[PDB]
């Protein structure tokens, strides 16, 4: 009888809650942050696509 519970290996968890729009914001911004822009293109680029110095300097503040 096959019974067995195998490690799953080199995996994300999962959201079993209902998803804030946060979760995308924070994705976005952190995006191109996170293959190495630098922080010139990175505010010019945010500002003129309509997220405000205040809701990037938040989203940076909430990664840490």
């Amino acid at each position: 009888m096959g019974s067995s519970h195998h490690h799953h290996h080199h995996s994300s968890g999962l959201v079993p809650r209902g998803s804030h729009m946060n979760e995308k914001v924070e994705k976005i911004v952190e995006e191109l942050l996170r293959r190495g822009y630098s922080e010139e293109d990175i505010r010019r680029y945010l500002k003129k696509q309509g997220i405000d110095d205040r809701e990037v300097d938040r989203a940076i503040k909430k990664v840490g």
